[PDB]
């Protein structure tokens, strides 16, 4: 039982149990070792009991809470705070397991809460349509404000899904905080509003606001995913400013990364980073033939001067389903082999149909190298 | 009573009564009359009384049919058809209330379309949300086929009025018009989607479907408004191409401008379309100061050389409270007269900002006589 494995790690460290009995707001170890020693079933609110097993065991927390969640009340508060948790983690089995738990609950705010986030989760496998989705919310009834929250906040993902970034705006213009009575829920929400409305402001070339949402959503949650991708974020505002500022909040993102995906995804960062500045480039990925990252290996061999090797991996991505935004670096590296200007206009072409003002200054920044008039430059890039 | 008034028409004309049968559908007269004498109470479907009351009474056609619509049995398919000619000629009083008579219908069928055009009209004077359209609907117990198209199809004009053209691109997506049986009511959806259609190619500023779509609208229409529309967005794609095909366009238009608003719309196509090509035309004297009809005057001065007096118009202009897109205009003309490129990239981001890929041409064909690159000025109109 976690109770008594939390009792045990503080047993034998009093400072260690002084300072956690004192983060879960006991003054005496003999209170804080009952509340955490609470059954599952009796247990009233998760989001200290959450604060202690993160400080604990951050990089276990994932499995013990997977089979501690299980074990409460599908009826009560504490399930549903916990199917939060879960999803805003990204663990999906258990996200999955809880929500039929919450479904099979006899109470109506656990069932709502259940059909809530089933049809969210529905929409990040692609299983209902988006309208399909708003029909279901519909005929849930939903009556408790944070799931009238959610419910609408869950539509930002998908929307984002689908690079339906108008719709995010107006959507999260719908999203009263206000309406949400403070606490673990409203906190978890506020990180993800964060979070998105950070991309959404970088995808808009607004740096100054996209790191402020990610700086919040960091001063407002420790959950890994989330400061992860906010780091990322905060990296990728600064590509074209500094190299080793930008270095520096990738790495800082480093220890909110718990799974090989979002690794590679960091991996990532830095080596389009290290390639832009021709920096000493340590993340080229050899393993993997992911759209992206194989992208990035022919820019890395671009940048040596390993041409035919680049133009063999870009000779790959051709036949591959590249969407527009990759097409956009694509037909860019193209342009770098080439030096052909129809390959950067291509770039900027696709750049602009995927509706991205960030990026669109790579082949910009390479036509202003080569003579273009920077005043219709700057216009191309709004 | 309509009935009597289309025998006194043809009591005395039996060539108008036999091309008056003819156009109604009718092989021989006495059919005609025999449908024409039908009660309202005792009508099944409309046929081709639609078009007899279009030829013989095209300027009461609104004021007759609101009482012959109201007669109409509300159980049967006539009063459906009613409902849609009503709504697409935007007779909204006469609409709202056969919408009333069809919900207190009591045949299945009229009670949905009732329910559908109920939440459409909601949706027109922004009394529901349009998530809240969409949950209603799925509570309407859709299960016709033409109700299951008009239920998407008017999400299209919701979507069309926060510039959400990528959603209504989807919506479009969803339709099936093979599931529609020919006759009024396909025509009449058709036309709806076609000009939507065309809307969002115009906002994507794909010329040849934008005039297809307008084609297919005029094809199965004939509302005065959507045939001007349709003739006006024809006209409009041609400005910078063909300048008899695009006066030939808006030409055919000048006969179903019936209101001074569309009527004054096409004399100021007309005369901007011959100050593009610099051609003498005489003007068409307004009593307004409205911002487009005081740009035209600017203009003309401009082709007529009479530049001081260009210059005034502009100055009273400057203090008038012109929109964006208006803006972009404006500073195209004091390019026109400046001939400073800086005045020509205040319109192009004016242009810009009033998501306008069209007009936005003027500036640019200005910039590309002053030797700038061809190719960059292509991608600044994207």
């Amino acid at each position: 039982k976690l109770k008594q494995m939390i009792k045990n790690e503080c047993e034998k460290d009093n400072q260690l149990a002084a300072r956690l009995a004192k983060l879960a707001g006991y003054e005496k170890v003999n209170g804080f070792y009952k509340f955490v020693n609470t059954p599952e079933k009796e247990m009233e609110n998760l989001g200290g009991l959450l604060k202690i097993v993160k400080n604990l065991f951050p990089d276990s927390e994932e499995q013990l809470l997977s089979e501690y969640f299980l074990e409460l009340d599908p009826n009560k508060k504490c399930a549903r705070q916990s199917v939060e948790y879960s999803d805003i983690n990204q663990w999906d089995t258990l996200t999955d397991k809880i929500i039929i738990n919450l479904c099979n609950s006899k109470n109506s705010t656990s069932q709502e809460w259940g059909k809530v986030y089933s049809l969210h989760r529905k929409l990040n496998k692609n299983e209902i349509s988006l309208n399909d989705a708003i029909r279901e919310s519909g005929k849930c009834k939903i009556k408790s404000a944070e799931m009238l929250f959610f419910s609408n906040a869950m539509l930002m993902y998908a929307y984002l899904n689908i690079g339906e970034f108008g719709l995010m705006k107006s959507t999260s213009k719908l999203l009263e905080f206000d309406d949400l009575p403070e606490g673990f829920i409203k906190e978890s929400f506020k990180s993800r509003v964060s979070m998105l409305e950070a991309n959404i402001s970088l995808n808009e070339n607004s740096l100054l606001e996209a790191r402020q949402h990610s700086n919040r959503a960091i001063e407002n949650s420790n959950v890994n995913r989330i400061c992860f991708f906010a780091y990322l974020t905060i990296g990728n505002t600064l590509i074209f400013e500094d190299y080793d500022e930008a270095k520096k909040a990738y790495i800082k993102g480093q220890k909110y990364a718990k799974n090989p995906v979002h690794q590679e995804m960091l991996d990532g960062a830095l080596c389009f980073l290290s390639n832009i500045w021709k920096k000493e480039n340590q993340w080229v990925n050899y393993n993997s033939d992911n759209i992206k990252y194989l992208q990035l290996r022919a820019f890395y061999y671009i940048n040596q001067g390993n041409i035919e090797e680049a133009t063999e991996i870009l000779d790959e991505l051709s036949s591959r389903d590249q969407d527009e935004n990759e097409l956009g670096f694509y037909y860019y590296y193209k342009g770098l082999i080439s030096q052909d200007k129809t390959d950067y206009y291509k770039s900027i072409r696709y750049f602009k149909k995927s509706d991205d003002k960030y990026f669109i200054q790579l082949p910009l920044l390479q036509l202003e190298r080569m003579g273009a008039d920077l005043e219709l430059l700057n216009l191309i890039s709004i």
